[PDB]
C-alpha cells in the first residue's frame, strides 16, 4: 500500500488530457492501478513495453484547491481487484 | 475512501497493550476499520456506547524512527471486506 505517481496524458475518442497515474512495481516489474484527471470522457493510457491500459468510466469526485473546489475525476484502471481499489480510495482521501 | 484515528487500548487472553486504532464514522455512526499496536498476541478492543471489537491475528510490519526501525503489527477487524481492507493497506503506506 506504499505507492507511486507520475504525470502522464491519455486518449479520449474525444480528446485528450493530463493527469496523474498512481502505479506499482513488482518485484521488479511495472503496472498502474489508476487515473485522476480533470476532464471526464477518456478511455486510454499508452503506458521497456509500449501499453495499450484502457480505463473505467470514472467516478467523480470534490477536490479542494484554494481557487474554489475543483471536481476531480478518478478511473480505475479495467478489472482492478477490489482490494487494490480500496488501496487507491485510501492513498486519494490521504492526500489532505 | 477517508480515514481518521484514535489511541486506544486494547485486551488479549494473555495481557493488555496500547496502540492507534483507525475508524471511520458512517454518518454520524463511528466505525472501527482496524488496529496498530506495538505488541503481537492482542484480541480484543471495547468501543457511542460501549462495544466489543474482535481482532484479527496481526499482520507484522516494519517502519523508521530516532529510537531505530520498528516491528508494527496491524489487525484488521474481524469480517471486514476486501475493499475496507485495501483502504486501510492505502492509508497506511500513505501516512509518511
Amino acid at each position: 500500500g506504499k505507492l507511486k505517481q507520475r504525470s502522464i496524458k491519455a486518449e479520449g475518442d474525444g480528446i485528450v488530457g493530463e493527469g496523474k497515474a498512481l502505479y506499482n512495481n513488482e518485484g521488479g516489474r511495472t503496472f498502474m492501478y489508476a487515473f485522476i484527471s480533470d476532464k471526464p470522457d477518456l478511455r486510454v493510457v499508452k503506458w521497456g513495453g509500449c501499453n495499450t491500459i484502457e480505463l473505467e468510466p470514472p467516478r467523480k469526485f470534490l477536490v479542494d484547491s484554494p481557487n474554489g473546489a475543483q471536481i476531480k475525476y478518478l478511473y480505475f484502471v479495467r478489472n482492478l481487484n477490489t482490494l487494490r481499489r480500496g488501496a487507491v480510495l485510501g492513498y486519494i482521501g490521504a492526500t489532505v
